[PDB]
């Protein structure tokens, strides 16, 4: 038996003013023996030496604390074995520290479908820009003809896609829909027109 191979899938996120978040899936090959963890390094951009941050993580996602806002920082992670750390996985760019993580964007172009006496289907395409957290599902909302207060229909939804139901026969609403990800909810997305029933 050998050395695992390298964790895949190495993205960061969530930075804070003194955080960032790591995220990797499981190597394809364990060598032949189970894992026992991982390895995370850390190392500034203008220094020259990797200093390990924790070892047999468990987890598939690690939390860096004690960076300082404005450096840039690299990461890698291995692999834990019975024969010790396989190769490392690299982050794509280095992390740099003075943006910090922000709610996500508004989402796309909304477009509507199958309208009913009582229900409408609406897509939606994802935002452009998630804040630099990943987008944990979306709001859509209703605004009848004759109010400016908008009502949640349901429930958050991960797909970009919701069917509307619970509608008033004969009446008009529109329709807009707001993005989530770790630090709350989006701007709200371009609306639609009020639409009515059939």
């Amino acid at each position: 038996a050998m050395e695992p191979s390298a964790p895949k899938e190495l993205k960061f996120g969530d930075i804070t003013k003194d955080s960032v978040h790591l995220t990797w899936e499981p190597p394809d090959d364990d060598g032949g023996s189970p894992l026992t963890g991982y390895v995370v390094e850390k190392r500034e951009v203008s220094r020259k030496t990797w200093t390990k941050v924790m070892d047999f993580v468990t987890d598939l996602e690690f939390t860096v604390p004690d960076l300082v806002q404005g450096k840039e920082y690299l990461f890698r992670v291995c692999a834990r074995n019975k024969c010790g750390p396989g190769e490392p996985a690299y982050v794509d760019e280095p992390v740099n520290m003075s943006t910090p993580a922000t709610v996500p964007d508004p989402p796309e172009n909304v477009k509507w479908r199958d309208r009913t006496a009582n229900s409408i289907f609406l897509t939606w395409d994802p935002p452009k820009n998630d804040g630099g957290s990943r987008i944990k599902g979306y709001i859509v909302e209703r605004c009848p003809r004759g109010s400016d207060k908008w009502v949640a229909c349901g429930e958050p939804v991960a797909e970009t896609k919701m069917e509307v139901t619970g509608l008033e026969e004969g009446k008009w609403y529109a329709y807009r829909v707001k993005a989530l990800n770790r630090q709350g909810a989006s701007k709200p997305s371009r609306p639609t027109e009020e639409i009515q029933a059939v």
